[PDB]
């Protein structure tokens, strides 16, 4: 979208933390599934 760097980390930073929540949710969710 944007040759620019900074533009370009901040379009994928977004879906970088989402994607991040769903990976830390599933590895708790299973500590407590677990036990």
């Amino acid at each position: 979208m944007a040759e620019k760097a900074g533009s370009t980390f901040s379009h994928l930073l977004v879906p970088i933390l989402l994607l991040i929540g769903w990976i830390v949710g599933c590895i708790i969710m299973i500590y407590v599934v677990f036990s």
